């Protein structure tokens, strides 16, 4: 079944990718799928490499999955992570806004606060919250990056251009687009909040549970609800900004090895999936969180035949894309 060239973003994912490679070769038959690792500096380098036939797969946030579908890359979603549990696999998660208890501000009072984002262009960390805050932003609202920079009093938006928008990297100079940046991703945006650099962290409902084991510590955090009220972090079901599609593995439309990618990940989850093995874990790592796949993931599900990004994401989500692209207030 040959090799799947997985695109790892930076050293931490590269390390996990190597371990993945070795453990698979230890339990998979000689004629079964194998994993090779291609190291890049950002998810964007991964998209291009795949489009260039230099790599075959990379897992992306749903909003980035849409971007990957755009010319000249034209990539397609092939395997989706799922969450929740084995009994009720959910191919979605919730975008939430975590804040410190007693900080004294609601969703409608975010102007002038310091913000922590998982990364520019990602569902929970950017597009969802910024979409809801769009009209509260000072004009001109486009380019978005500049408007967001002016709205907050400094933030960290990984992957954004610090030269054009320095305010977006005040909390994480350079705005690194990988785990090399301590405030990158879900875990990074949360740390940015926990360590006191920012007042709010736009992440997923699972983020605080994935990063803080003690309930006593979690009781010092809250969530900002749409009706301008706050609720405990465990009440995300009825206090979130939006429900968003799973992070998903993308590949080329033609000659993309979608068949081998599924086989690799399906066999991988049977051997090293959630709580499957003590020797290696697909959804965790001593080198960092959310490497290659989200830690909050419980497994994988195959995307229907030839489905493109638009079909996969669903009507609601694509509408919100058009809505943001065509601002209006
Ligand atoms: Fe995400």
């Amino acid at each position: 079944d040959k090799t799947v060239r997985w695109c790892a973003v930076s050293e931490h994912e590269a390390t996990k990718c190597q371990s993945f490679r070795d453990h698979m070769k230890s339990v998979i038959p000689s004629d079964g799928p194998s994993v090779a690792c291609v190291k890049k500096a950002s998810y964007l380098d991964c998209i291009r490499a795949i489009a260039a036939n230099e790599a075959d797969a990379v897992t992306l946030d749903a909003r980035l999955v849409y971007d990957a579908y755009l010319a000249p890359n034209n990539l397609k979603p092939v395997v989706a992570e799922f969450y929740g549990s084995k009994e009720d696999p959910q191919t979605f998660y919730y975008a939430v806004a975590v804040v410190k208890k007693d900080s004294g501000f609601q969703m409608n009072q975010l102007r002038g606060k310091k913000s922590c984002h998982t990364g520019l262009g990602r569902s929970a960390g950017w597009n969802i919250p910024i979409g809801l805050l769009y009209c509260d932003l000072p004009e001109p609202r486009k380019p978005l990056e500049k408007a967001v920079a002016n709205f907050f009093s400094g933030s960290c938006a990984p992957c954004a251009d610090g030269t054009d928008f320095p305010q977006l990297c005040q909390l994480c100079p350079g705005c690194g687009c990988s785990t090399l940046n301590q405030y990158f991703g879900y875990s990074g945006a949360f740390k940015c909040l926990k360590d006191g650099a920012g007042d709010v962290a736009f992440v997923e409902h699972s983020t605080i549970f994935e990063n803080l084991a003690n309930k006593a510590d979690r009781d010092q955090y809250e969530l900002l609800c749409l009706d301008n009220t706050r609720k405990p972090v465990d009440e995300y079901k009825d206090c979130h900004l939006a429900q968003v599609p799973s992070h998903t593995v993308v590949a080329r439309s033609m000659g993309g090895k979608e068949d081998l990618i599924w086989e690799l990940l399906n066999q991988a989850q049977e051997h090293f999936g959630k709580d499957k093995s003590k020797e290696f874990q697909l959804f965790s790592s001593p080198h960092g969180k959310d490497l290659l796949f989200k830690d909050s993931a419980h497994g994988f599900l195959k995307v229907p035949p030839r489905m493109d990004a638009k079909m996969y994401l669903g009507y609601e989500y694509v509408t919100a894309i058009r809505n943001l692209r065509e601002g209006t207030c």
